[PDB]
RNA sequence: UUAUCGGCGAGACCGGGAUGCACCUCCCGAAGGGUCU
């Protein structure tokens, strides 16, 4: 329970990234975080720390996280 | 983060040759002097 504004993040892509078919999902991404911050893998505390910092959708199920987007600029494109 | 895992690596001389030198005066003028046992 935290006040949630929508905010996008970029950033800079150092290494190719490698796509399991799905794009990989930010809540994911932030799911792998908190299990390193919080020293636990058990899913249920996790999800519960993870849903303190990002907004979850009961009637749909989902964290407010959107897949990833790669920001090509006119330099460097989708390669 | 659609799973779980994976050093890319090992060997090599780049070196062998050459004068950069050949010509020029920098000089032309002046009193530093005068005051006190």
């Amino acid at each position: 329970m935290l006040n949630f504004k929508p905010y996008r993040v970029i950033m800079s892509s150092l290494t190719p990234v490698v796509i399991s078919g799905i794009a990989p999902s930010l809540d994911g991404i932030l799911y792998e975080a908190l299990s390193q911050a919080i020293p636990s893998n058990e899913p249920g505390v996790v999800l519960a720390r993870l849903k303190e910092i990002l907004l979850f959708n009961d009637e749909l199920g989902v964290f407010h996280a959107s897949s990833l987007r790669f920001g090509i600029t006119p330099e460097q494109g989708i390669g």
